């Protein structure tokens, strides 16, 4: 009929909003529920709910049923609400003078949080039934219902002011677009930092002193790709934190932990190569094998004092209203700071060691073009080895200094760093877990040993 494609339309909308379920299942009351919200019975026997589902239906469901059925019991669902805006007195009017698609917002609102609900915001309404829609989309977004579920919120405000599907649209290509594009960013990096780990690991010629810091490098690395970038996707894919106050803390924390822990081994890298090349003797007379694990050990042991002290006392917090809604919200996992937590963390977790491996390594890159003023095939392949250290270090400098320069222009003025900018430049600093395997096979010796790993 030439109205069905209106009950699917509205269908999906609330699928992207409130999610849809195909099986009976117990709503947090406790009723029977399946569907899109549709309370089966408030009955405490299954087979009641059953047997009221099988009636609405038209078959023996068991509790389980497709999504055309579903929308079978939406439609009746969305008559109901349309019955309750009705004989509203606030907002008969309202939705009677609305299209399709601006009704479809009305009984989004309606279901989310009741006729009673919509009928307080008494300004908004007047401004729809006015077609005032920026002005209605103001108001509307003024409110603890916009506040405790934004992401919802903007989708029916954007529908009320455009008159338009739009806002679902893009959504559900967000969500394919980047849910895709993530998976494929956690498994880059999971694939090519196990690699190097393996490599190192049990390849002879391959268990370099250095490589046993490109290994912690590495090791850094497969931490992102396992407990921080996958969950860190979420929140960019869902718009939200799913995994309670606890874990929104711990997650920071390794998160802040592998960071830190990075740049240090760089650091430790470029300490390491000006040593040996500027007194060679002290070199070979100092670093034993178990010292340079304990150089190792030492850097985590920093890492996590300056990461996971911090955040385990809250000293980075603050007491904006911005920093106050979300640490009460275990869905907000924003790692809102105070203005001296933003500098002091970055500063020890990061300029420094930036400047000391920045300015060290250039000392180390020019001593070498002291000593070699010659022409030479041999020689290349000795520039070659210093030039992927150098690249090792520019590729983190690049993909990690944005996301601390806005970070120290954030504290003193966050006018400049919009939320959607800086986000930006944090996903660039992950994808430093995927680059470093990548210029880990610049070298021979480790091209030759990913090839035959893999056959
Ligand atoms: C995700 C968090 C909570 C866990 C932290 C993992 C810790 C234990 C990791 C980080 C880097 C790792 C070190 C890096 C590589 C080496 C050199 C290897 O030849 C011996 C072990 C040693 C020294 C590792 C010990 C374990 C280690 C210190
Ligand atoms: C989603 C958020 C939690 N991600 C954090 C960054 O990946 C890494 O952030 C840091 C690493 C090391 C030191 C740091 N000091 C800070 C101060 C503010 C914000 C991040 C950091 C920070
Ligand atoms: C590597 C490229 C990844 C880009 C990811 C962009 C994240 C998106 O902008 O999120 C906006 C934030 O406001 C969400 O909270
Ligand atoms: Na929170």
């Amino acid at each position: 009929d030439y109205k069905d494609d209106d009950d699917a339309n509205i269908f999906e909308m609330l699928r992207i909003d409130e999610g849809l379920r195909l099986k009976i299942y117990k709503d947090t009351e406790g009723y029977y529920t399946i569907g899109i919200g549709h309370l089966l019975t408030k009955s405490p026997s299954l087979n009641a709910a059953k047997s009221e589902l099988d009636k609405a239906i038209g078959r023996n469901t068991n509790g389980v049923i497709t999504k055309d059925e579903a929308e079978k019991l939406f439609n009746q669902d969305v008559d109901a609400a349309v019955r309750g805006i009705l004989r509203n007195a606030k907002l008969k009017p309202v939705y009677d003078s609305l299209d399709a698609v601006r009704r479809a917002a009305l009984i989004n609102m309606v279901f989310q949080m009741g006729e009673t609900g919509v009928a307080g915001f008494t300004n908004s309404l007047r401004m729809l039934q006015q077609k005032r829609w920026d002005e209605a989309a103001v108001n509307l977004a003024k409110s603890r219902w916009y506040n405790q579920t934004p992401n919802r919120a903007k989708r029916v405000i954007t529908t009320f002011r455009t008159g338009t599907w739009d806002a679902y649209a893009a959504s559900q290509q967000w969500t394919a677009g980047m849910g895709l594009l993530m998976a494929l960013i956690v498994l880059l990096i999971v694939a090519g930092n196990v690699l190097v780990i393996v490599a190192i690991a049990k390849t002879p010629r391959l268990q370099t002193l250095t490589n046993l810091f490109i290994m912690s490098l590495a090791s850094a690395d497969l931490v992102m790709g396992l407990l921080v970038v996958p969950f860190g996707a979420t929140i960019v894919v869902w718009g939200r934190w799913e995994y309670g106050s606890f874990f929104c803390e711990l997650w920071t924390s390794v998160d802040v932990l592998c960071v830190t822990a990075s740049i240090e081994t760089l650091c430790v890298i470029a300490l390491d190569r000006y040593l040996a090349i500027t007194s060679p003797f002290r070199y070979q007379s100092l670093l034993t094998r178990a010292r340079a694990r304990g150089l190792v050990c030492t850097v985590w042991a920093i890492s996590a004092l300056v990461s996971f002290l911090p955040i385990l006392m809250h000293w980075w917090r603050a007491e904006s209203d911005e920093a106050r809604r979300c640490y009460n919200d275990p869905k907000c996992c924003d790692f809102v700071t105070n203005r001296a937590y933003a500098i002091a963390s970055s500063v020890v977790s990061f300029y420094v060691p930036l400047c000391i491996m920045a300015f060290v390594y250039l000392r180390v890159f020019r001593e070498a073009q002291k000593q070699v003023k010659k022409i030479d095939s041999v020689a290349l392949r000795e520039q070659k080895a210093l030039k992927t250290l150098g690249i090792i270090m520019g590729v983190f400098t690049l993909c990690w200094l944005p996301f601390f320069l806005a970070n120290v222009v954030k504290a003193f003025h966050r006018e400049l760093v919009p939320d959607r900018l800086f986000v930006f430049f944090n996903w660039l600093g992950y994808a430093n877990s995927a680059f470093n395997p990548i210029i880990y096979c610049r070298s021979p010796d480790f091209r030759k040993a990913f090839q035959g790993l893999l056959c």
